[PDB]
């Protein structure tokens, strides 16, 4: 017999990258469920025994200790923000991906705006160069892919003063992925708000986008030195690593748990 | 001389708990200001050279690690909800420190709904007694304070199954405030939500309110075995950990690095 879409539907759902089960070979939807809810379930019980650790919480705190023994500063910033930093970041009224909050806020569609204005303050205080990073949601308005969230996690690091070459920029890259255990390339791309950019690539799937400043955007936010820095999503990195799918396996949700169904 | 209150507020910004001087001595406010800009020059120079961590992300790491280490399995959530879920929380139309997005979204005021969904979805998988947790992000209007952060952190952990008694409760709040080396008493109180709580009190200050199931809002999330749960804020507990008197040094800010005000 034939399986409808609502079926396969729900075995994919069920279906991990480790198993090798065709869902189309003929047995009935009843014993492919069955297996496949078994394995699930003794998945999650090992996790439940064993280990306990959120795959994107294990994977921001793995990243923190990488860049904190590197000697960059941990940031936490807010992630309602003002409105006014989007027209403020160039985002010309992309501007209709952000999640307004109220009249004057939004929930932040990135890390840098924030980052920008740690870098001019700390630049009064602390000895060159100065390098910070930060980990936390961001939000965007996405059309619904396989490597688009609309709440997705960011990595930003980046320096400013001594030593923001691009030769730096790519090598603090390739450590960082080197230590993860993912092969990249880098592509030229370009963006509305900053320029050009340095494309961190896996396959097709973009990393990271990475810039080499000075750009003229710095003036609006007082930032007067050569700088560099480059954003990651924290649940594409996850994706690479396990194989998944689609990329809704490694975000916060109710329906996975590292990338196990919660619906069993 | 005397000073104005722009000048005794740029002083406050940048004393710190640690710091003996008398801002109203006599001496004049540019001498007080140079020692206080130069102290906390000094103290970020430290940290930048020296442990490089954020107090909100390194206590969201401490704590984890308590919690994994007791058998907890840790959840990262969505901090962007559905707004139905307030309705059905009991909010009845505190409705009016919900921060709302687009149309039929809010951004969590609590971990609890998540949380309630991740509990009856885990007891159909793992065995009892089931035990999760949640450090993140959560949002309420509020009346500027010295204790009340629009944008602010929570712990909860919960139990659902057995060993879901007060005393269980108080036993684990109880190991996890001497882990932290915070004292503390409980009292009783109540909310619309939850009805009776364990409030833990440090002094005045509400660190936590604490439930101890089956409530009556069980059957509208599904859950039918008891349970068990607290709630803490995270920059609370640092505000009595270092002794702050306005819980925004402790916050996810611009404008305060580990307490340290970061305009020098
Ligand atoms: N909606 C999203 N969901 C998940 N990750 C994202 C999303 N948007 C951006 N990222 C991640 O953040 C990084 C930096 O953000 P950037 O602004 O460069 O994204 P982007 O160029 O718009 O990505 P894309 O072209 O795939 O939409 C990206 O390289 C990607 O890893
Ligand atoms: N606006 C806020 N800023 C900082 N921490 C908060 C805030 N609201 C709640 N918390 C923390 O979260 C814990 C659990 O939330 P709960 O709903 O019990 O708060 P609450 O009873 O409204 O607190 P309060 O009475 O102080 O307003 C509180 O005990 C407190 O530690
Ligand atoms: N003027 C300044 C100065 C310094 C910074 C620090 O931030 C960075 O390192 N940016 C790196 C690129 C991240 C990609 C981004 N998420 C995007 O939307 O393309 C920002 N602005
Ligand atoms: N029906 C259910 C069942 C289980 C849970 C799990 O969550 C909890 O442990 N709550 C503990 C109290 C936290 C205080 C809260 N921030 C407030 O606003 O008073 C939730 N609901
Ligand atoms: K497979
Ligand atoms: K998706
Ligand atoms: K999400
Ligand atoms: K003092
Ligand atoms: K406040
Ligand atoms: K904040
Ligand atoms: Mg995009
Ligand atoms: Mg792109
Ligand atoms: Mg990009
Ligand atoms: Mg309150
Ligand atoms: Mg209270
Ligand atoms: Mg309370």
């Amino acid at each position: 017999p034939a399986l409808t879409k609502s079926q396969t539907d729900r075995l994919e759902v069920l279906l991990n990258p480790k198993d090798e089960i065709s869902l189309n070979s003929g047995k009935p939807f009843r014993e492919l469920e069955s297996e496949l809810l078994s394995r699930r379930k003794k998945d999650l019980q090992q996790i439940y025994a064993e280990e306990r650790e959120n795959y994107l919480g294990k994977l921001e705190r793995e990243i923190t200790r990488f860049f904190v023994d590197r000697g960059f500063l941990e940031i936490k910033s807010p992630i309602l923000i003002p409105l006014e930093y989007i027209e403020r970041m160039g985002i010309d009224n992309l501007s209709k991906q952000i999640f307004r909050v109220d009249k004057n806020f939004c929930l932040r569609p990135m890390l840098a705006p924030n980052l920008a204005n740690y870098l001019r303050k700390l630049d009064r205080a602390l000895p060159d160069p100065i390098k910070i990073f930060e980990i936390g949601p961001c939000y965007r308005k996405e059309s619904d892919g396989k490597e688009h969230l609309e709440e997705f996690t960011m990595l930003n690091f980046c320096q400013m003063g001594s030593g923001c070459t691009r030769e730096n920029l790519e090598s603090i890259i390739t450590d960082f992925l080197n230590h993860l255990g993912i092969d990249f390339k880098i592509v030229g791309d370009s963006c509305m708000v900053f320029g050009d950019t340095l494309d961190v690539m896996h396959g097709d799937l973009e990393l990271s986008s990475a810039v080499v400043g000075p750009i003229p955007l710095d003036r609006e936010w007082g930032i007067d030195k050569p700088w560099i820095g480059a954003g990651f999503g924290l649940e594409r990195l996850l994706k690479v690593k396990h194989d998944f799918k689609n990329i809704k396996r490694a975000a916060r949700s109710g329906s996975y748990y590292n990338g196990i169904s919660t619906n069993l």
